[PDB]
C-alpha cells in the first residue's frame, strides 16, 4: 500500500510518502490538509500511537481533510489495513455479548432500521476488518474494528455508545 500526506490543501506543501504502519508521523509533517492514496486501505489517527479521531481512506485523491470526514487537519499515526478475504461480525444488543444478537457478513447503512431490535452495545468480529460509524450512512465518528472482541464502546475507542452503521473494509478498484 502507499499513501502520501501533504501539509497544505490541494496536494501542496511539505509531503511524506508512506507504505507502512506508523505510530508517530510528527517527524515528517506537522499538519495534513490533503492526501493521495495510491493503493491500499488505511486508518488514519489524529494522535500518536493510534489514538484520537480515526478516519478511513482508500485509493483516490483527497484535496481537503473534509473529504475524509476529518475533524481537523491533525494526522499523527496510521495503519495500513491488511487484506480481508471475508467479513463476519456478531452484533449484540447489550454490553458483554448479552441480549439479542444478529450475525452479518455484509454492510449495514442503518443499524436501527434493519434488525429485530434497536440498541447496539457490543461486537464480536469473527472475520475481516470493518469501520463502525456513529451515525447512519457511514457518517460521523469512525472506529476501526479488527478481528476480536468488543465488550463495550471503550474497546473500540469511543467516548460514548452512539453507533449508526457498519462497513466492511474492501478495496476500491
Amino acid at each position: 500500500g502507499k499513501i502520501t500526506f501533504y501539509e497544505d490543501r490541494g496536494f501542496q506543501g511539505r509531503h511524506y510518502e508512506c507504505s507502512t504502519d506508523h505510530s508517530n508521523l510528527q517527524p515528517y509533517f506537522s499538519r495534513c490538509n490533503s492526501v493521495r492514496v495510491d493503493s491500499g486501505c488505511w486508518m488514519l489517527y489524529e494522535q500518536p500511537n493510534f489514538t484520537g479521531c480515526q478516519y478511513f481512506l482508500r485509493r483516490g485523491d483527497y484535496p481537503d481533510y473534509q473529504q475524509w470526514m476529518g475533524f481537523s487537519d491533525s494526522v499523527r499515526s496510521c495503519r495500513l489495513i491488511p487484506h480481508s478475504s471475508s467479513h463476519r461480525i456478531r452484533i449484540y444488543e447489550r454490553e458483554d455479548y448479552r441480549g439479542q444478537m444478529v450475525e452479518i457478513t455484509d454492510d449495514c447503512p442503518h443499524l436501527q432500521d434493519r434488525f429485530h431490535f434497536s440498541d447496539f452495545h457490543s461486537f464480536h468480529v469473527m472475520e475481516g476488518y470493518w469501520v463502525l460509524y456513529e451515525m447512519p450512512n457511514y457518517r460521523g465518528r469512525q472506529y476501526l474494528l479488527r478481528p476480536g472482541e468488543y465488550r463495550r464502546y471503550h474497546d473500540w475507542g469511543a467516548m460514548n455508545a452512539r453507533v449508526g452503521s457498519l462497513r466492511r473494509i474492501m478495496d476500491f478498484y
